[PDB]
């Protein structure tokens, strides 16, 4: 199924690089589609694009899911399920905006929140060859054992995190750092302290920066 | 047509300016222990006609060959000998020189390490990855001929960017056999490089037509 939501071209019309925002279970991409607004002013080469996920979510019919959850349960066995189901997906979105735009993977940033950020971590480090980076905001791995079989490309990954994070708990993000590092990443960790499930402004401000490295 | 020319050395070696007029990507090429720039820009003069807004550079290596006093040498050899050792010291000593140059050039022009390819032949070649993989900001892609890694348990401490990378080798290498550059390409992937590897079937020490035909290939797909 084709997936779509709303996007921001390039501020100089012709993008020469591609920021993919995934947005998290019961959000949407009009609410991922501001981190664009925020950044465009900064990259006038690149395009903003925030896909809705591919079904309604359960829990909020305003919003989508990339996959969906059980509540009142460790949610660890429905993660595994349901990444692999929405993989396909995600997957051919990304070819249809690479032709769209004539662009490609080393063009390209994912950057996700929650279970976009678990999606962004499961697909992009499938893709055969190498994204320009991910950010992973309030993720983590979902089946890191089989992470080292299918592995297809090492990007360079941004993990972000609020340590007071019930909903996603920080040792996600902590126990992905070395994970990454031991299969040949260039990963790199930043705590946001006294913050929860959301992108603190000091996580914002870490994320400009490593876009400045790349960009 | 052109030329640039312990203490901050210098290198000096011929230049192909962008036949149209304004450089948007820039070509470095670098020669075996033996040889000279003026070797090495003939593929420069070869390429041009297929990349018209790429400048070539073709820096000769910063000491005299040990073995041809008519040539250079990026670090000194002893050819009866096991060459790891000589490789290990040699490539150490020799990388800030090369450092030194690309920064100078970069500089110079006003290109940088994402508008550069680094492209090596044999010893030259040894130095596009030695040097090239420790660049703190990407080049758009390295092509080591007829080259290996040296100190490959070094480099995975010490590397420092991505680019992508094309290994091309002719299996009848007696010189720098072809094992050279089929454990680098598991290596290279390994450490999360976009790496390739063409072998060019009965070819010896040397750039084969089919090596040449996959580099062109190569740069067209990137530049």
């Amino acid at each position: 199924v084709k997936l779509s939501g709303p996007m921001l071209p390039a501020v100089s019309g012709a993008a020469k690089s591609l920021v993919v925002l995934l947005h998290g279970y019961g959000s949407d991409g009009r609410d991922l589609i501001a981190l664009g607004q925020f950044w465009r002013d900064s990259f006038p080469d690149t395009m903003f694009v925030a896909p809705n996920a591919p079904h309604v979510c359960g829990g909020n019919p305003f919003g989508y899911e990339w996959f969906p959850l059980d509540l009142e349960r460790d949610r660890t066995l429905a993660r595994l399920a349901g990444a692999e189901t929405a993989h396909p997906v995600l997957d051919a979105f990304l070819a249809d905006l690479w032709a769209q735009t004539g662009l490609g993977p080393a063009d390209t940033i994912l950057v996700g929140f929650s279970q976009g950020a678990m999606m962004a971590l499961y697909t992009g480090l499938r893709l055969p060859e190498p994204l320009k980076a991910i950010i992973a905001f309030s993720g983590l791995i979902v089946a890191p054992e089989k992470l080292e079989a299918e592995i297809a490309s090492k990007p360079p990954v941004l993990l972000i995190h609020g340590d007071l994070d019930d909903v996603v708990p920080v040792i996600g993000s902590e126990t992905a750092l070395p994970k990454l590092i031991d299969l040949g990443i260039d990963a790199r960790l930043h705590i946001s302290q006294g913050s929860g499930h959301t992108i603190a402004q000091d996580g914002l401000d870490t994320a400009t920066a490593f876009l400045r490295e790349i960009l």
